[PDB]
Parts: structure tokens; C-alpha cells; sequence
């Protein structure tokens, strides 16, 4: 199942949305990946997309980036696949 | 109109799984190079400017040392992609 913050990020573009609205992504991980150059959203989408949608390496990319654990990391995943599912 | 029509289809629309070679400037040799490296539908490039925050600097010379792509070819795609990000993303 899902959080209403992935349904209202997946619902839309995701234009200029700062990293914090992906799923997943609260305060502590969002400081973490601004530090690291992410700052919006679609930037996280890039790196996604460099790799190919899969789960496992983005996955643990984020681990590696901003300390995200399984659940952040699979909340954030989920919601940008179906971001692009809906409008790639 | 100044754009081409290969660019004016590609920003028309999602992308989808477009190969590397619906991007405006992207030619049938350059795709090919840049398939070789990997990034073999539209959407990996995508991804690519996107990480780099669609800076046009980083971007075109990204492509010219992973395709060789030349400075048409560059700002060709660049524009494409910029111009489908306003549309979409």
C-alpha cells in the first residue's frame, strides 16, 4: 500500500518539487541529499533514469547517498516508478 | 519553426521507450555510440541531464565526450530535451 504523500507525488508532474516530496524522503534524507547536489525531485528521477529503473541499484544507490533504510528506499522507488508509468 | 521536425515529434509527446536516436541531433552514429556506453533508449539520456540539473555547459560536453557529438549535435539534443522537460516533467 501506499502513503498520500506518494498519491499526491505520482498524481502529477513533478516540475520544481524539492527532494522532499518523493516518498520516503523526509527531513533527515532531504538535508542529506541537497548536501550531495539533489536538491529537487527531478534530480532523483535522473538518477533513476541513468540507471535504468532498477530497483535494486537505485535502491542502494540511495542507501549509499543519504543513509536511506529499506523502507525509505523502497517508498521512494515505488513512487517514481509509477511517476513514470503515468507520465514518461 | 527553426526547430526540426525530429524535434518538434520528440517534444510532442511522452517519450516512452523511445530509442537514443528519436533525439534531435542524435544521428544513427552517434546512437550507436552512445548505446555501446549504455544509454540505449532516450529516456537514459533524459536521466543524464536531469542529474546534471539540465546545466546546457555540462550537458553538451557530457555528449561530446561520450558520443563525440559536435556543437549542433549537442545543442540539437540539449534543446530537445530541455523543451520536453517544460512540456512534461
Amino acid at each position: 500500500t501506499t502513503s498520500q504523500k506518494h498519491r499526491d507525488f505520482v498524481a502529477e508532474p513533478m516540475g520544481e518539487k524539492p527532494v522532499g516530496s518523493l516518498a520516503g524522503i523526509g527531513e533527515v534524507l532531504g538535508k542529506k541529499l541537497e548536501e550531495r547536489g539533489f536538491d529537487k525531485a527531478y534530480v532523483v528521477l535522473g538518477q533513476f533514469l541513468v540507471l535504468k529503473k532498477d530497483e535494486d541499484l537505485f535502491r542502494e544507490w540511495l542507501k549509499d547517498t543519504c543513509g536511506a533504510n529499506a523502507k525509505q528506499s523502497r517508498d521512494c522507488f515505488g513512487c517514481l516508478r509509477e511517476w513514470c508509468d503515468a507520465f514518461l
